[PDB]
């Protein structure tokens, strides 16, 4: 008599969503970049800085109040 096939197939990351998952990777294949980055942050080129998602929260703390 037959038997059940013994197949066998894998997941492979070959979607648009995987590619994101890289971003994650980036941020330490360059992390190192980053510190060196910072240092001439008074380049100009501060117009970037994470910490100004904390400032403009303070400035507008209405959001934070119930609304």
């Amino acid at each position: 008599t037959p038997i059940e096939s013994h197949q066998v197939e894998k997941r492979k990351c070959n979607t648009a969503t995987c590619a994101t998952q890289r971003l994650a990777n980036f941020l330490v294949h360059s992390s190192n970049n980053f510190g060196a980055i910072l240092s001439s942050t008074n380049v100009g080129s501060n117009t970037y800085g994470k910490r100004n998602a904390v400032e403009v929260l303070k400035r507008e703390p209405l959001n934070y109040l119930p609304l």
